[PDB]
């Protein structure tokens, strides 16, 4: 009958490396679901003027940690029929982290955040966060 699916939505500083036009880290509004990765400037401009989208399903997912630092970056590679584009997520905090990146390394093996190992997933990745400080 009726079904509820997960999904995450927040700011997040996107990077894009080999957008040969000079572009740094932008906050975008940045929404995830099913295994895709949906980024937009605003909110206004959700859900159907994606800047960009892709499905995460079989890319490289980099941890960029340094909890120190206060940098929490993800790193996606996402092949294309001309080669990789990269993608870089910066998070806020660490709870953002462990969320978005679950979500990551998941959908990069085909799995959703209905898995029923993406709770564990988040508290892991929070564990991982929180020792190394």
């Amino acid at each position: 009958s009726l079904t509820t699916i997960p999904e995450l939505k927040d700011h997040l500083r996107i990077f894009r490396p080999r957008k040969l036009t000079l572009k740094g880290y932008r906050q975008y509004w940045v929404v995830f679901k099913d295994t895709t990765l949906s980024y937009y400037k605003s909110q206004d401009e959700a859900p159907g003027d994606p800047t960009q989208q892709l499905n995460l399903k079989g890319c490289e997912v980099v941890p960029d940690v340094n909890v120190s630092g206060q940098k929490f970056c993800i790193k996606l590679l996402v092949p294309s029929p001309e080669g990789m584009s990269e993608i870089y997520l910066r998070c806020q905090d660490e709870q953002q982290y462990a969320q978005w990146m679950a979500a990551c390394r998941l959908a990069s093996k085909g799995r959703t955040m209905a898995d029923s190992s993406y709770a564990s997933e988040v508290q892991a990745i929070l564990a991982f966060l929180s020792l190394q400080r």
